């Protein structure tokens, strides 16, 4: 029992972290067999964060303008080459400590665990949503741009997220490992700022079937709602649309619980009416919307 | 910026981590130089749950009733201690992974990570508070038992705890590395139960500092409040007495935010008196009471 904002465990990307140094500018690189990968920008100058041409800056570059340290061991960059917002370096070393591993791009919706780290060196590891409007609420301070986003199947490794930035609103923004921005951010200087976002409706679900599971059942009710019912609540209140996939999706722990998804979309109908009028559902007095169905099955097996 | 409930990196601890299975009971297991700890319940029956008389079962054991796997490689028991209520399994081959480590007891109101494993295998990583009761609300299901929690200062892992079992309301009870267990609990068959439990103040400061640090301003105001005036009201909400060592302890915040100690708690007074009438505080509608002033320091560095 009893149910938590949980990480993958993180070893198997530790063994990946490096430190990229570029003139006086330091962060992280992601060492795979004999690739380094990090943000493009450090290469930069702050005379060049305005309108930077990334193609001009990194045509005037050489390999021996990268220091690549793993540990206390220097790496010889060999090749370099920008793909999208990411720099590979290549390197005279394959990484002895390469996990099996995937480069993959998510869905808004969808988790992920984040190592942050600074000087090539990990600091700690959390659980992320991606926003509906692509941005992230992590944290990360100067000098952890570089830090990955992955989840874990059985031991391979798909690597989903690379921090380059952080919003005005103190929201964080990168790319995937293909250097690939989410959403409408870049890796310059403008006032770009996060678009509305929107709660994520099968994830609260989710939730709180984690909660009926681990014994929170205060909200439920007897209504039932239809699906176009509830959307029409839900658009009310900032919250995403369902859809059958969703309901589909939430089978699985409908079937545990014995609770109709459409039945409990009657009690998250009711809850964004009338709000919980003081009383919390696992330990939380806000509906939480950053676990997904998965997340639930995977810690809630077997309560 | 940003502020998460964050775990240490748990490579470390990850090769530590093997599967200790005597008779028909399998759970996880702590192998550190030449030892393998793990809960000495693993030794007992359901015939034997209620009054479990330890020494008697663990004089009728030999070492090859312990199978211990480390990945697919089988370790052999050459000897066999208690020591309070965790087994000492010696075997023979010490762990080449072993990390530089302690065994530390720690305070009520004291934060550490936890690696949830099963099988050996570890399943994911998340922070806890060792609660003023003694207990830990964590994520924990049959199977995950010798799962360990601990801090890494440096590259020294200071394990503190070792997983027993769950208490009826759903929390967590077990010992630390010594076998000793956390509060008034028995790894026997009772009806027991968690004690009340209260707010751990200093924590709940050391996170509205955090707030501060990263933008959420609105709880602040004027009014300053005396030591013993605020202390008067924390009892009156179920708060930990704030002592002075605590006003010592957030000085860094407070200097870091300008903001004296007892304007804090003129803040949480007025919080605690009127809610936050629908507000929020670093996402949360709850005063956090998880966080240390470490735990704050330590991640709110440079904001
Ligand atoms: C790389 O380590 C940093 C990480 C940032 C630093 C600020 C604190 N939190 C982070 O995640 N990346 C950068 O410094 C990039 N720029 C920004 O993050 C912009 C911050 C900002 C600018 C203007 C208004 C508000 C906020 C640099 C590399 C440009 C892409
Ligand atoms: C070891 O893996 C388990 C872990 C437990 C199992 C239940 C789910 N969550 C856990 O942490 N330890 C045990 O099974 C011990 N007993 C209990 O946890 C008691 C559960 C309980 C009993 C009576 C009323 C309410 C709850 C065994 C080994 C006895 C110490």
């Amino acid at each position: 029992s009893g149910f938590r904002k949980m990480a993958f465990p993180s070893g198997k990307v530790e063994g990946c972290m490096v430190q990229v140094t570029c003139g006086t500018t330091t962060l992280n690189g992601l060492w795979l067999d004999d690739v380094v990968y990090c943000p493009r920008h450090v290469i930069c100058t702050s005379e060049d964060m305005l309108n930077p041409n990334y193609e001009d800056l990194l045509i005037r570059k050489s390999n021996h303008n990268f220091l690549v340290q793993a540990g206390n061991v220097q790496l010889r960059v060999i090749g370099h080459s920008m793909q999208n917002c990411v720099l590979k370096l290549k390197v005279d070393t394959a990484n002895p400590k390469t996990p099996k591993y995937k480069f993959v791009r998510i869905q808004p919706g969808q988790t992920f665990s984040v190592l942050a780290c600074y000087n090539g060196s990990p600091s700690g590891v959390y659980q992320c949503a991606m926003r509906p409007n692509f941005t992230i609420k992590g944290s990360f301070l100067n000098g952890s741009c570089g830090s990955v986003g992955f989840n874990i199947d059985y031991d391979c490794v798909s690597f989903c997220y690379m921090h380059h930035m952080e919003l005005p609103t103190g929201v964080h923004a990168g790319t995937d490992l293909e250097g690939n921005f989410y959403g409408p951010f870049v890796d310059r200087q403008t006032a770009q700022a996060a678009g509305t976002d929107t709660t994520i409706t099968v994830n609260v679900l989710a939730w709180l079937y984690a909660a009926v599971i681990n014994g929170d059942r205060w909200f439920l009710n007897r209504f039932t709602t239809t699906l176009n019912d509830f959307n029409l609540v839900a658009m009310k209140y900032n919250y995403e649309p369902l859809t059958q996939d969703h309901v589909d999706i939430l089978g699985p722990l409908s079937a545990q619980t014995g609770i109709a998804v459409l039945d409990m979309c009657a009690s998250l109908k009711e809850l964004l009416q009338n709000g919980m009028n003081g009383r919390t559902i696992l330990g939380s007095a806000l509906l939480e919307d950053e676990f997904t169905p998965f997340d639930v099955v995977r810690q809630c097996s077997g309560v």
